[PDB]
């Protein structure tokens, strides 16, 4: 038997406070139904990270959302990276972790961190900024669509393209209906930018593109996989960023242990990762009878994993809704874990490492003041608005 829950974990009132609930989820069973969406789901660390790790019998090619690819039409054509399986999924895969290698990081990370100290530098000047439009968008915003070799123009819509991505893996509430019936120019803004002329030389863009000259990949190829870190690397690590702001005003000490050692920015921001979860959730579909967590589940049945409660799991980390950064951070699956697991990643901590050293060096205190709003989305966590002071050391 399967415990029954009737928690609907897109709702609004579960984003405004998923906590007690996603407790619920892990303490119900190791495998729940839930109700309202009609789907089985995982929330326990031990689950969560058998069903990553296991992708022959948890598949992504028929989605990692909740729409089953077999039986229904994708809301646009499918990531040959995110929404597929090996074998198919290796080559594009492997193009993508060259072009976002450690050799890559070290070629840009000067120019990331020059960047994060002056943004720093900039909010001390006027000390009441919002942590998330002054920091924790313009700072990716300042570094990533030059990385990627984008052109000036358009790029507004980049925020509000990968929201879209991020709420049609999720159920057809009204999240998801109302950013599809608004995607159109946010697609056409993306798929122009993804054409081999509108990549600025010596960015990832053109990189991907360079993979067509020695046929790698095709012509047509090429610009599918610049579309997929134009839909993945941005919001994510928006989000990541505001997180780990967040944590560092809500636990002053860490802050102040932050200043007397700016070496845990990077793990300071693994274990915003980790709390935060900016990506809360995925699915997979089985492709034969399982056991799971004691079920036996059918061949082609959805499985939600729950990627936040993972990473609070009482049974695998100590004192999980504690911020910590010294904890040991390795395992959590906020960047996913196994085949999939998330090829931008050095991107994503080469960014946060560099804001939360800036931070560590230039700041004395961050204190939140002024109304804080959140952002609701289908598999993104995060803040709108994050008023704060910013003190200078
Ligand atoms: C804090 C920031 C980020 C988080 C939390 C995040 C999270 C994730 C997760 C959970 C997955 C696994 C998907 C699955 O298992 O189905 C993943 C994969 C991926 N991520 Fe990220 N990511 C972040 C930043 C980035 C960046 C900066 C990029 C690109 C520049 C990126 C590009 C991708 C792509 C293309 C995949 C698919 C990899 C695959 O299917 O093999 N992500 N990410
Ligand atoms: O043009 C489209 O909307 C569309 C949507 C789904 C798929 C699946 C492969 N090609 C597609 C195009
Ligand atoms: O601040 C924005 O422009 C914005 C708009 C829409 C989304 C959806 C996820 N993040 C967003 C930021
Ligand atoms: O390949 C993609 O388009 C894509 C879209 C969203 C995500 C979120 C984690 N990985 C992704 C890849
Ligand atoms: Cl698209």
């Amino acid at each position: 038997t399967i415990p029954h829950l009737a928690i609907d974990p897109f709702s609004l009132d579960f984003f405004d406070d998923p906590y007690p609930d996603q407790q619920t989820l892990r303490d119900a069973g190791p495998v729940v139904y839930l109700d309202k969406w009609n789907v089985y789901g995982v929330a326990r660390y031990a689950e969560v990270h058998a069903v990553l790790n296991d992708p022959t019998t948890f598949c992504s090619s028929r989605g990692v959302g909740l729409s089953d690819f077999k039986k229904e039409k994708p809301w646009r054509p499918p990531s040959l990276i995110l929404e597929a399986d090996p074998p198919a999924h290796t080559r594009p895969r492997a193009v993508l972790s060259k072009v976002l290698s450690p050799a890559t990081m070290k070629t840009i990370r000067d120019g990331f961190a020059a960047a994060a100290d002056a943004k720093v530098d900039e909010l001390l000047q006027r000390g009441c900024i919002d942590a998330i439009a002054d920091l924790a968008e313009a700072y990716p915003l300042s570094v990533f669509p030059d990385a990627m070799g984008l052109k000036q123009e358009g790029r507004e819509h980049l925020l509000p393209y990968a929201g879209l991505v991020f709420n049609a893996f999720g159920p057809p509430n009204e999240l998801r209906q109302t950013a599809i019936e608004r995607s159109a120019p946010h697609q056409a803004y993306v798929n122009e930018q993804c054409q081999r002329p509108n990549l600025a030389p010596g960015g990832f863009g053109a990189c991907i593109h360079a993979f067509t000259d020695t046929g790698e990949i095709t012509p047509d190829e090429a610009p599918l996989l610049v579309r997929s870190l134009l839909s993945a690397g941005l919001d994510t690590t928006v989000n990541g960023i505001g997180a780990a702001v967040y944590c560092l005003a809500r636990f002053p000490g860490e802050l102040q242990r932050l200043r007397s050692d700016p070496t845990l920015a990077r793990n300071a921001f693994e274990e915003a990762v980790r709390f935060e979860s900016p990506v809360q959730t995925f699915f997979r579909t089985t492709t034969r009878e399982v056991e799971l967590g004691g079920a036996v589940i059918g061949e082609g049945e959805k499985v939600l994993m729950f990627l936040g409660s993972a990473n609070r799991d009482p049974r695998r980390w100590s004192d999980p809704d504690l911020y910590d950064i010294t904890r040991k951070t390795s395992g959590h699956v906020g960047f996913g874990s196994g085949v999939h697991m998330c090829v931008g990643q050095l991107v994503a901590r080469l960014e946060g490492e560099v804001m939360l050293s800036a931070l560590a060096r230039k700041v004395a205190a961050i204190d939140i003041d002024g109304p804080v709003k959140r952002r609701f989305n289908n598999t993104l966590r995060g803040l709108e608005s994050l008023p704060v002071k910013l003190t200078p050391a």
